[PDB]
């Protein structure tokens, strides 16, 4: 009945919050859904271009692009997600 | 006159159902009837490729293709039987 921990930071600061899951067994947001979430957090202008990267399992800088790579991140099975932003 | 448990597991969430077995001694449904059973507990999209791998009494992990392989998880003698899936 549990949720996914999502550190992410930009200009220096840490923040987190939390993602449910579904019964079903997928994220419970999207892309769209999270773009507009991360300028909730840091009162960017959403209109900027948002390049976010998270951290593999076996450490790799990969990008997040689509809601298909938003699926491999719980069979990933990593113990907290963490996302940089990078605008401009 | 009794159960096997089965837990599946797709995008990293554990679900559980229980199969019954016949006074004879084998599994009461077979693929067809289980490959469109999984679909119904992880809303997927039943047309979609379906790669479903046991896990054996030693540890491997061995493939599943056919109810002649179903009728060896009886004589298997295994505590709860875990699938996990691979489409896509």
């Amino acid at each position: 009945a549990n949720a996914l921990v999502v550190k992410v930071s930009y200009g220096g600061v840490l923040r987190r919050f939390r993602v449910p899951v579904k019964a079903n067994g997928q994220l419970d947001l999207e892309m769209a859904g999270l773009k507009e979430k991360i300028a909730a957090l840091f009162n960017l202008s959403a209109d900027a271009e948002l390049s976010l990267t998270y951290s593999d399992e076996d450490g790799d800088v990969v990008a997040l692009v689509d809601d298909n790579d938003l699926f491999d991140v719980t069979n990933q099975r990593l113990k907290f997600l963490k996302i940089n932003v990078n605008a401009g």
